[PDB]
């Protein structure tokens, strides 16, 4: 029963039929579970251990790889590891890899945390029904609790189900619903209905819902939903709903091994055509056998080649690093691949309380009523010092200190505020600072009161712990709080009723104190007070109260306004009935002014500058508030959100003119709006789907469970450190602080990371164009492998690996905050760049074929053909009587691979400094800028000659050393490639736009 709340408590008994003292029968119970099933959220998705794995090899480059690794085998156990077992090496390297990137999805996935399955910490396992089989209750298992079962809940217990209740057993039932609605201090329920159909649950007082806490009472009750169909069930749907979208980078990734392949595949087609002549070639008279394992050694090769096997894991190790610097700036980042949509936000949509704010809120000013004659009018306004909760403080007339006790005015307006007021304080001494008991706003209240000591208590005299109530305490001493009228939102104020207590001075009688927002309590009001006395409410009089309330809440003072009124002769006692707020309202009418008090939530210290770095950083800004409109507008001045003098109409909100809106014009609200006010969690995730549709990369703030959908929507969902953990786990990040600045000091680093993985990206992958050129050339030409797949397995995962996480170091431009965000389809590599690495890979791939060749033609050492057809080196077994007076197996010799191995390291490393900046030379950006990087450079060289060296190695590697004059070749070969990318940098600068 959905509508539950609206109806009555008869209506629902009757829509089940069901007994309130009976409950369900057997039978009933049994058709409600196979009509509405089971009371809980469906188990978790599907994903299992053997299904992990076949997902870790979907992956079309990892796809390849895999294939590569066979062919490799069969080449193992088909070609003679007698003469070298060292061939059952290659097949055995590659499989090794994919198994480690299949072990990281897993140790990944299994340590994940589902946001979803958060949600059922707020299941109970337990709930107490009554049903007609048994006459006391029953405790039964939460789900087995079905639609229509009378329920029975007391302090303590977790609620089991959306429950209408029926009946209140103890004097009051109060609930801590904050995960719910926010409401931060436990909330009054009544019993009867709630005329709205379509209310908010934070005004369904007549609803427990499915989660929540009693925080006191006890109470019978109905079960209107269970499951899916709850609030927290509803919550569960939307965000299973959601399907987040791959980061940009995943994209671009995916969209190159697409590519890749597509290359690959025509490279393959390449290599047979100028190879197209071994079909003119006779029947008889050549190994086939071994020209097909040729175009397999090669093939292989080639996979291996292209892809970037060692990026993955620098990605992973520069965002973890990256990870561990913002956890030191308060953020803490939940998604490793997160932190580059971080870079990419374009909007920022922030609540305002404790975030852009302290939620640490005092009393800066306050009024009362001096004389009122006439169309005469004059008020008597005060400002009152220190802005913690702390009794530290002075009341000022004029910027002068003045005695409160001496206006009549104000020993009322500080009783209403010590009476009307449900929050206290308390000294800690552990931290040595004065704190809130209760709500933020009426501790301001608790607090004012000790700075006005209306009395004069002798306070002095007064120890920190007990001085936190004192001035309190003697006013509570002299009014009787019968009962009070909790706080609702229908007309904005609360009230408490109050006898005179055993007085020595008999009073007027029974009083109620009222406060609440201005506009209703002052309209109830027919009187003003001032001084002692009392006078009609009339219209300067209201004007002049009124119009001083949009001054401090519309002006630079930004202060939030609670009006103070008490009733001098309440209803009878006996006429009230206080289990219905629906009547509260006509209970606080014909009221007296009695004054206004302002105060403020400061901004956090450090948001002006943030805001100022988001609009050097094309960053929109959107705060979400809970203030009226008015004042939520002139809090966004005062933060820079709005300029003071801005013309804000189109771009600021209420929830309730945005739903008034054709759905049309509510997106291009959303284009333009960095205020909304008074919104419902309904629209935090309309705003998110609006933004998306202008291309927009949202972060979004939340806190409690209602908020994990928009989390979970937004691109960059950000938690509160001190939120739920449902909130927490439906986040990409969260605020270790709360702190709205933190946001942008995020933003920031991952623009700073991005920069840095471009370039060790750009690197990696420019290499592999260039290890497929060498492998293009093998082939085409017909030559001795010059690189081998070990060789450049070993290149790909270590040699450039820590240059390229070096790069991960690479120092940060320093406008990186005054440039707008960056497009998501920003390619990596384009236009002019890939002109660049086409034409350094064409370099490489030329310089490892020709050391290698080297090595076999102009050769000191080696067969020393000048320009002969050692691209026939296969047909030299039986055709050397024919054309060689020299050897053969001079053709599978290390030494070429290894002067091809080495000048591809050597080249490597030198590219990697074009890699320290984009376009800027070494000129003006030398290589000192990045300290990690020169240091690894030097660190897999040494590599280089580990695997020339230590024993066991080169036979593994199919290499052999070269002395003090063979590197001279290397380095006569290797080294130029540095002057080619500082000409193609010097070209950008001065002849394209940029
Ligand atoms: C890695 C090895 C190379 C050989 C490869 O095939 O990558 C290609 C391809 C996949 C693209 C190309 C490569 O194409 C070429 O290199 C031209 C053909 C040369 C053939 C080689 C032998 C004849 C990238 C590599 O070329 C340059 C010149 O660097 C740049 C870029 O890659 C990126 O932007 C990096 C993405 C993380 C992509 O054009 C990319 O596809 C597009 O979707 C992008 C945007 O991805
Ligand atoms: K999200
Ligand atoms: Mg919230």
């Amino acid at each position: 029963m959905e509508a539950a709340h609206s109806k009555s408590t008869e209506e629902c008994l009757a829509y089940f039929g069901v007994s309130e003292t009976t409950g369900l029968t057997p039978d009933q119970v049994k058709r409600h579970l196979e009509k509405y099933g089971h009371n809980e959220l469906p188990a978790e998705e599907g994903k299992s251990l053997w299904e992990l794995v076949i997902e870790q090899f979907e992956d079309l480059l990892v796809r390849i790889l895999l294939l590569a690794a066979c062919i490799s085998f069969v080449l193992a156990w088909f070609e003679e590891g007698e003469e070298t077992i060292t061939a059952f090496v290659e097949p055995f390297v590659i499989l090794l890899i994919l198994i480690a990137n299949a072990i990281v999805g897993v140790w990944q996935e299994r340590n994940a945390e589902n946001a979803i399955e958060a949600l059922k910490e707020y299941e109970p396992e337990m709930g107490k029904v009554y049903r007609a089989d048994r006459k006391s209750v029953q405790r039964i298992k939460a789900r087995d609790i079905v639609p229509g079962d009378i329920v029975e809940v007391a302090v303590g217990d977790k609620v089991p189900a959306d429950i209408r209740i029926l009946s209140i057993k103890s004097t009051t039932l109060r609930v801590d619903q904050s995960i719910l609605t926010g409401e931060s201090v436990s909330v009054i329920k009544h019993t009867e209905p709630v005329p709205d159909p379509r209310a908010v649950n934070q005004d369904k007082k007549n609803m427990l819902f499915s989660g929540t806490n009693i925080a006191a009472g006890k109470a019978l009750g109905i079960v209107a939903t269970t499951g899916v169909s709850t609030e927290i069930g509803k919550i569960r749907d939307q965000m299973a709903a959601t399907e987040q979208d791959k980061t940009p980078l995943q994209q671009k990734l995916d969209e190159f091994g697409e590519q890749l392949s597509k290359v690959i595949s025509l490279i393959c087609v390449a290599v047979w055509l100028i190879n197209i002549g071994h079909f003119n070639d006779p029947v008889h008279g050549g190994s086939w056998i071994r020209g097909a394992i040729y175009y397999f050694k090669i093939a292989v090769a080639l996979a291996v080649a292209a892809i970037p096997e060692g990026l993955p894991a620098v990605i992973t190790t520069c965002l973890a690093l990256g990870t561990r610097r913002m956890a030191k700036k308060n953020a803490i980042v939940r998604s490793l691949p997160s932190v580059e949509t971080l870079g990419c936000t374009s909007v920022i949509c922030s609540d305002k309380t404790g975030t852009l704010t302290t939620n640490q809120m005092s009393v800066c000013k306050m009024f009362i009523i001096d004389k009122v004659d006439g169309d005469f009018c004059s008020l008597n306004e005060f400002s009152i010092t220190g802005s913690t909760y702390a009794p530290e403080g002075e009341v000022l007339k004029n910027d002068k200190p003045i005695r409160s006790g001496q206006f009549d005015g104000l020993v009322e307006l500080a009783t209403i505020c010590a009476l009307c007021n449900d929050s206290s304080l308390d000294f800690n001494e552990t931290k040595g600072v004065y704190e809130k008991v209760g709500e933020a706003t009426e501790t301001a209240l608790t607090t004012l009161v000790e700075k006005m000591n209306v009395f004069n208590t002798e306070v002095r005299n007064l120890s920190k712990v007990e001085r936190a109530n004192a001035c309190n305490s003697v006013i509570r001493q002299l009014m009787k709080k019968e009962f009070t009228l909790e706080f609702s939102r229908d007309r904005k104020s609360m009230s408490v009723y109050c006898s005179p207590a055993k007085s020595s001075r008999a009073a007027v009688g029974n009083k109620m104190f009222v406060k609440g927002a201005p506009e209703g309590v002052i309209d109830r009001c027919n009187y003003v007070r001032v001084g002692t006395t009392r006078v009609p409410m009339t219209g300067p009089v209201k004007e002049k109260i009124l119009s001083v309330i949009k001054e401090w809440g519309t002006g630079r003072d930004t202060l939030r306004c609670l009006a103070l009124a008490t009733r001098d002769t309440p209803p009878k006692r006996e006429e009230m009935v206080l289990d219905d707020s629906s009547r509260f309202m006509e209970y606080e009418t014909d009221l007296t002014f009695v004054g206004v008090v302002g105060m403020l939530d400061p901004p956090r210290k450090e948001v002006m500058g943030s805001i100022q770095l988001c609009r050097d950083a094309g960053i929109r800004v959107i705060m979400i508030t809970g203030d009226n409109k008015g004042t939520a507008i002139a809090i966004c001045r005062r933060i820079g959100i709005f300029g003071e003098n801005e013309e804000v109409a189109d771009r600021a909100y209420t929830g309730r003119e945005f739903d008034d809106l054709p759905l049309a014009e509510q997106r291009e609200a959303c284009r333009r709006a960095c205020c909304f006010a008074r919104v419902e969690p309904s629209h935090k995730s309309k705003i998110v789907e609006y933004l998306q549709s202008y291309d927009e990369i949202t972060a979004m703030t939340g806190d409690g469970v209602n908020d994990a959908p928009a989390l979970k929507k937004a691109e960059i969902g950000i938690a509160m450190g001190s939120g739920t953990a449902v909130a927490k786990t439906a986040s990409e990040m969260v605020l270790a602080d709360d702190n709205f600045s933190t946001i942008v000091a995020a933003v920031e680093e991952g623009r700073a990371i991005y920069n840095n993985m471009k370039q060790f990206i750009r690197y990696l992958i420019s290499s592999n164009v260039g290890e497929v050129v060498c492998i293009f050339l093998t082939a085409a030409l017909g030559l001795p492998e010059a690189l081998i797949p070990v060789q450049l397995l070993w290149v790909n995962l270590v040699t450039d690996g820590l240059p390229a996480t070096a790069l991960g170091f690479n120092p940060p431009d320093l406008d990186i905050m005054d440039r707008p965000p960056r497009s998501p389809k920003e390619p990596l590599i384009s236009g002019w760049l890939f002109f660049r690495y086409m034409a350094i890979g064409g370099y490489v791939g030329a310089a490892t074929v020709g050391a290698a060749a080297w090595w076999f033609m102009y050769a000191e050492d080696g067969p020393g053909v000048t320009y002969h057809q050692l691209t026939h080196f296969m047909q030299c077994t039986e055709d050397h009587p024919h054309f060689e007076g020299l050897d053969c197996e001079i053709f599978e010799a290390p030494e070429p691979m290894t002067m091809a191995l080495s000048v591809l390291v050597t080249i490597e490393m030198c590219n990697a400094l074009n890699s320290l900046s984009e376009n800027q030379s070494l000129m003006r950006m030398p290589p000192w800028v990045n300290i990690w990087l020169l240091g690894s450079i030097c660190l897999s060289m040494s590599l280089h000659f580990l695997i020339l060296y230590v024993d066991p190695l080169p036979m593994i590697f199919k290499l052999k050393a070269l002395d003090l004059t063979q590197w001279l070749m290397v380095l006569k070969i290797s080294l130029p490639v540095i002057g080619l990318d500082e000409i193609l940098k010097f070209i950008a600068r001065n002849y394209l736009e940029g």
